[PDB]
């Protein structure tokens, strides 16, 4: 049924462009070790989480960081939006969330129409730092992290249409169990911690929605190549 | 009397800021950094029209063209860059990756300027070219920072500097005859024949020749801002 299949694509976040090959054409990137960020520059937020076997989220870090003062980054930046500045918290950032990390998925927003131009370039240039060491590491057969650009709201929309406010759902799922927390640091912050709590749903909700739509690709994934 | 004006018009004359007090301009000037004025590379930011002005200031002081190009980088051209139209940010980098090793390997420049091109309604929207050109700029700047750190010198320079210093300079008159002045003043002299045949012969086309003027007047106009410094930098110290 094409119905069906349009409700498989909304529910693993396809295109709902057959359809088949989408589905099962889909890569199967890495659940453990996945970075969810929601750029920002006085409020980088990013979720950093492994999916386990029961397929539940587990948080290994979450916080919101304001990169021109302290931060839990230890980014040392002055505010400066000029290009050269710019790129200079490019690569602190680049270089530190991996230090720190080492993650296996990056997962980040396109974002929409100063503010914009401003987190757009930050964007750009971590893109274009991302993708001279993935040609890298493909020429040399090296696995390197996946970097993964999102359609703009597209795993709030979704949670929004699976539960029916951001910091609600992240709440929900935190009680439904569907999140755990490795720390207790990261679940304190979310119930006290100034920084909007906002912000800091963003992130959670972008890596619980990614990895929700590769555990739904995995139910449909085979069921759908027999339709070949 | 060191007149504030004077020092304004100093600045104008050396692509330097011209807000600022008395004492400030004077430290503006005095300061400005030295850098080398040759293997110039002048770059004006665009997609379908990616202008170039490689350059070397002679010993009489004289610009003298190496390389002069507008190029299309969606189609064929002579950068030999095989790139689908694709504004992905993923595509803009495949892009931007092309481009920089493109420049590096060809050029090798000890001096890199940057300046985004002219925009044109018929281009592209506001929207549109705002994204394309500001992508292109970061990634550029990202990469070569993150080269630099594994030296050329790369340079931001306003548009405003360069066409006011031009203007001011010259004068109304439009970019293709600024640079036609220059070039029959013999203040701006060729190295080889390939670059002043495009010139001559290449103005069909849509603005070729206003695109490749472009670039020039940025090349030639940062590189007489760096004459100028080294006359200025020390007569400035004398109010202070």
């Amino acid at each position: 049924k094409l119905s069906f299949l349009q409700h498989i694509c909304k529910l693993t976040g396809l295109s709902r462009s057959e359809l088949l090959r989408r589905i099962v054409d889909s890569p199967i990137y890495p659940t453990s070790r996945v970075l969810g960020i929601d750029l920002g520059i006085k409020n980088f937020s990013y979720c950093f989480a492994s999916q386990n076997e029961d397929s539940k989220v587990i948080i290994h870090n979450w916080s919101v960081e304001n990169l021109t003062e302290k931060n839990g980054l230890d980014i040392q930046w002055t505010e400066d939006f000029q290009p050269s500045s710019m790129a200079d918290l490019s690569i602190q950032l680049f270089n530190t969330l991996h230090e720190k990390f080492n993650p296996h998925v990056i997962l980040m927003e396109r974002q929409r129409y100063e503010w914009t131009l401003r987190v757009n370039m930050l964007e750009s240039m971590l893109y274009a730092l991302h993708y001279a060491e993935k040609r890298n590491s493909i020429e040399q057969k090296i696995q390197y992290p996946f970097l993964l650009s999102l359609s703009p709201k597209s795993t709030y929309s979704y949670w929004a249409s699976v539960l029916n406010s951001r910091v609600q759902m992240v709440k929900e799922l935190i009680d439904g169990q569907k999140i755990l927390f490795e720390n207790e640091e990261a679940l304190y912050k979310w119930n006290n911690g100034e920084f909007k709590k906002d912000d800091m749903a963003d992130s959670a909700l972008i890596a619980s929605g990614w990895m929700r739509w590769q555990a739904q690709l995995k139910h449909y994934r085979n069921f759908c190549k027999q339709f070949l």
